[PDB]
């Protein structure tokens, strides 16, 4: 799946009449904040079941 | 914090020279559909964890 850096990293070709580029930027980093969030907490969670797993 | 459908709810204002809205469209249908699945998981995950010990 797409990484935080990947959603960071991502640019758009710019149209003649397209989405205002300050919003788009700004909700992409909203987005990229929680995504985040909730990767992280999820692996966190995963590495402790794993070790729980192997002893 | 958001949620999958907000992704897909999500509208920007127009503007000359913006981003191409396909490109956006189709990208944020990526993100919402991963990020869905994360949520899933994690949610899922923890659910159980906390039901291991009965």
């Amino acid at each position: 799946p797409l990484t935080p850096n990947d959603i960071h990293n991502k640019t758009f070709t710019k149209s003649a009449r397209g989405y205002d580029e300050d919003e788009v930027n700004e909700f992409l980093a909203q987005v990229r904040k929680d995504y985040e969030i909730v990767l992280r907490k999820k692996t966190e969670l995963e590495a402790k079941v794993n070790e729980l797993d192997e002893r």
